[PDB]
C-alpha cells in the first residue's frame, strides 16, 4: 500500500568527515554498479518515485563525484523525475560538477551546524582547514550562478543548541532550512555495536524548542524532533535495501534489486501520516520556483 513518493538512496556509507553523532556510519565500503544503481532507480521510478535524494556517506566520495553526477542526470534526463536533490557535507563539490550535472539537480542540501568554527571542531565536521563559512557562500552562489535550489540542513545537539544562527541562515537565502533533533540510532551512534556515541550529543525536546522558537524569523525553517524525524523517510541502503527505524536500529529490508519494490517496502516501517506532517511533501522541482 506504500507509493515510494520521496526516497532517500544512501548509496555509500564511506565518508571524509567524523561527526560525532553521525547516524550512518562507515559499516561498509559496499557501492552498487553504476548499471545495477539505475535498475533500482528505474524500478522506484516505475512504483511511483517523484523525488530522489541521494545521501550517504559523502554522496560526493563515489568515483570522484562522477557516481553522483551520472544518477542525477539519469533521474532527471531518463526517468524524468520531478525532483532530484542531494545532502552534502559540501567537502568536495566543485564548480566542474556544477557544469556538467548542475542543469539536472533540483535541489542541493549543505549540512551546517554551526557558523562557530570552534563548534564546528567539537562536533567533527572537518579538519577547519578550510574557511567554513566562505566554503558555504561559495557553494550558495555557484548554486545561483548554476540555478539550482539551495538548501541547508542543521542537527542541534549540545554545542549549538545556544547558537542564534539567524543572521547567517537569511545571509545564505535557501529555500528550505531542515532542523534535525539529534537522533539516537542503534547500531549506528549508540550501542555496543557502533562505530559513533552520540549520548553525549543529545539534548531535550524542551532544549530543541527553545532552539525552534529562537529562529521564528526564518521563513524557511522546517522543524525536525525525534518523533517526526525517526520513520518519516523511505531509506534505500547501499545495497538498495529498505532501513526500518520503528525499533530503534537501521534494520534492512531484503533489496529491491532481488524481491522487488512492493515486496522489500512492507518492511520499510515507513509512517506516511508522519513524513506529511513534518512537510515532506513540499514544491520541490526547481522549474516551478522563482530562483
Ligand atoms: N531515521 C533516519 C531518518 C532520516 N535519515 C536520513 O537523514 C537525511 C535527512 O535529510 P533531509 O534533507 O531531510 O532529506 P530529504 O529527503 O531531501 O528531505 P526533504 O525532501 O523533506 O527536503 C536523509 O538522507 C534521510 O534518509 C536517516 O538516515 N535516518
Ligand atoms: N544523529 C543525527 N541526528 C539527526 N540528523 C543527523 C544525525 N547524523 C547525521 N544527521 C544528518 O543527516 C543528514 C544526512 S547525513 C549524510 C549526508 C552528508 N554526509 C551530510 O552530512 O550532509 C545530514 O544533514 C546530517 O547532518
Ligand atoms: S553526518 Fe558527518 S560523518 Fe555522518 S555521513 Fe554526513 S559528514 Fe559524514
Ligand atoms: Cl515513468
Ligand atoms: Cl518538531
Amino acid at each position: 500500500r506504500t507509493t515510494p513518493v520521496s526516497v532517500n538512496y544512501h548509496f555509500t556509507r564511506q565518508c571524509n568527515y567524523k561527526c560525532g553523532f553521525c547516524f550512518h556510519t562507515a559499516k561498509t565500503s559496499f557501492v552498487l554498479p553504476l548499471e545495477e544503481a539505475k535498475r533500482g532507480l528505474l524500478l522506484l521510478k516505475q512504483a511511483g518515485l517523484e523525488k530522489i535524494n541521494f545521501s550517504g556517506g559523502e554522496p560526493f566520495l563515489q568515483d570522484r563525484g562522477e557516481y553522483l553526477g551520472k544518477l542525477v542526470r539519469f533521474c532527471k534526463e531518463e526517468l524524468a523525475l520531478p525532483s532530484v536533490s542531494i545532502v552534502s557535507n559540501g567537502s568536495l563539490i566543485r564548480e566542474r560538477w556544477f557544469k556538467d550535472y548542475g542543469e539536472y539537480l533540483d535541489i542541493l542540501a549543505i549540512s551546517c551546524d554551526s557558523f562557530d568554527e570552534q563548534v564546528n571542531a567539537l562536533i567533527g565536521r572537518g579538519q577547519g582547514k578550510k574557511n567554513h563559512v566562505e566554503n558555504l557562500q561559495k557553494l550558495r552562489r555557484w548554486c545561483r550562478d548554476y540555478k539550482v535550489a539551495f538548501k541547508i540542513n542543521s542537527v542541534i545537539n549540545r554545542f549549538n543548541v545556544d547558537e542564534d544562527m539567524n543572521e547567517h541562515i537569511k545571509a545564505l537565502s535557501p529555500v528550505r532550512w531542515k532542523v534535525f533533533q539529534c537522533l539516537l540510532i542503534e547500531g549506528e551512534n549508540s550501542g555496543a555495536d557502533a562505530l559513533r556515541a552520540a549520548e553525549r550529543f543529545l539534548i531535550s525536546n524542551e532544549e530543541f524548542e527553545t532552539f525552534l522558537e529562537r529562529h521564528k524569523e526564518v521563513s524557511c525553517l522546517v522543524p525536525e524532533s525525534n518523533q517526526k524525524m525517526k520513520d518519516s523517510y523511505l531509506i534505500l541502503d547501499e545495497y538498495m535495501r529498505f532501513l526500518n527505524c520503528t525499533g530503534g536500529r537501521k534494520d534492512p529490508s531484503k533489496s529491491i534489486l532481488d524481491v522487488g519494490v512492493e515486496e522489500a517496502i512492507k518492511f520499510s516501517g515507513f509512517d506516511e501520516k508522519m513524513f506529511l506532517k513534518r512537510g515532506g511533501k513540499y514544491v520541490w522541482s526547481k522549474a516551478d520556483l522563482k530562483l
